[PDB]
């Protein structure tokens, strides 16, 4: 877990992170201020303890519209000449209304963690898959606290989903998020 | 590196081997088919155990330059709409002239193994990230045999490039998998 969050960081968020605002600024010129909320000037990392990792925000649940895409990021990486990022923007409803707008996605080493689980060799419980995740998510932290960029430009949404997964909505879940800070 | 091998597999191999060889068709329809060998239709991983991973291939090796990207393919991921999948195809310069053609790039999560080995609090030696590097190229080994994908669509390069000196060749690595 130790080393899933180290890696997450230095894989991804150390990688887009920095050059984010500027591609906000652009958004915002061309989808007239879209994202004119501060708050909404901010990357949304979904971090479920589940460690459920579904590909469409709008399956899980259908108050999460999809919008439009962030500008894309070209960045030579590893081998990769002009490796690709896209980032999705989503309106978020209640009752029918647009109750607000976020850059969403999900942390996608956790799903490391439920594959890992299932291991029949070198396999865990959900109890102790639920010890890793939080070790993962405190840890993600102590790395972020030193980067001057970080706290300005993401934001982590920590949540367990009750047993069922009806009784809990995700839409709630972002909305209490953007609406505290 | 337990967690890396996994890591990979599940976060990035398991994602974008189905789709690879539609993806070289694609291309070879549009470039005079380029990748017509055998050798030339597998996505090449490089892994290097010094876990040096730079960005650019043209700058590590002159005799690896650059040709054109696949296609692309579009993944709905993790809360991404239409993740964006892109993968270099390279010529293999053998004496100054053109010899292979491939799908080239390193294993990014090696990255980590280094940055740790760099970390003052981590007191993580070059002795042990070499173990690490070695466990998680081992287990990655273990994932692939064990997923019938593997068997024509992804090819491990692995390395251990000394540290001083110009006695290893990529390009010839790169040829020598390439030919097997
Ligand atoms: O290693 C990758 N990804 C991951 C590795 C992990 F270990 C993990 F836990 C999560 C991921 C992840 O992508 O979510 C990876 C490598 C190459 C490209 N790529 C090259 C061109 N276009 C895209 N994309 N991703
Ligand atoms: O987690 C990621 N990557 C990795 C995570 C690792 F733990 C690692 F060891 C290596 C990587 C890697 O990408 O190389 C990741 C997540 C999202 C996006 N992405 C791309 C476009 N929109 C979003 N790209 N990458």
């Amino acid at each position: 877990a130790h080393g899933l969050a180290w890696s997450y960081y230095i894989g991804y968020l150390r990688l887009i992170l920095p050059g984010l605002q500027a591609r906000i600024r652009m958004f915002n010129q061309l989808h007239n201020n879209m994202l004119s909320g501060a708050g909404s000037r901010r990357l949304y990392i979904l971090f479920p303890l589940d460690c459920g990792v579904p590909d469409n925000l709008s399956v899980v649940d259908p108050n999460i519209r999809f919008r439009d895409m962030l500008p894309q990021q070209n960045i030579d990486r590893a081998g990769i000449k002009n490796r690709v990022y896209s980032n999705s923007v989503y309106e978020i409803l209640e009752n029918g209304q647009p109750a607000g707008v976020c850059i969403l996605e999900y942390a996608t080493p956790l799903q490391t963690l439920f594959a890992m689980s299932q291991d029949a060799k070198a396999g865990f419980s959900r109890e102790d898959r639920l010890e890793q995740a939080k070790l993962f998510c405190r840890t993600l932290e102590e790395i972020l606290e030193d980067v001057p960029e970080s706290r300005n430009n993401c934001r982590l949404i920590v949540y367990q989903e009750p047993t069922d997964g009806n009784s809990f909505s995700l839409s709630q879940e972002v909305l209490r998020h953007i609406r505290q800070e």
